[PDB]
DNA sequence: GATCTGGCCTGTCTTACACAGTGATGCAAATCAAGTGTGAAGCCAGACAAAAACCCG
C-alpha cells in the first residue's frame, strides 16, 4: 500500500491483485491464451514512457535470447574446447 | 675326395613409432578521459487519413 522495493513478493501481490486481475481477463480474452507478451509489451511501454530504449533494447534482447545468456551450445562449445 | 648346395647369421634397407603447448615479454592499436554546446533519432500528443490481409454480398 505504500511502497514497493521492500514490499515482498505476496505483499505486492496483495498491492496489485486488481490490476493483475484485470490484466489476466483481459489478456486471455484479447490475445487468445497469452499473457507473457502483453505484460511484456506493458513494461516495455511504461519503462519507455522514460525515453530508455537502451534498457527497453537489453530487455528485448534477453527476450530474444542474445546478450548475457550463453545458449547451451555456446556454454557446451566452451567446456567443450 | 671335391664340390655343390642349403641352412643360419648377420647386415643393410624399407616403412613405420611420441612438438605444439607453457607462461612470460613486448610493442601496435584502441579508447577514453575530460572538457560544453549542439542537433538527430525517436517519444508521445487524441484524433485523422491512405494501404496489406482477408470477409463477404
Amino acid at each position: 500500500r505504500q511502497h514497493l522495493l521492500s514490499l515482498t513478493r505476496r505483499a505486492q501481490k496483495h498491492r496489485l491483485r486488481e490490476l493483475k486481475i484485470q490484466v489476466k481477463e483481459f489478456a486471455d480474452k484479447e490475445e487468445g491464451g497469452d499473457v507473457k507478451a502483453v505484460c511484456l509489451t506493458l513494461f516495455l511501454l511504461a519503462l519507455r514512457a522514460r525515453n530508455e530504449h537502451r534498457q527497453a533494447d537489453e530487455l528485448e534482447a534477453i527476450m530474444q535470447g542474445r546478450g548475457s545468456g550463453l545458449q547451451p551450445a555456446v556454454c557446451l562449445a566452451i567446456r567443450v574446447n
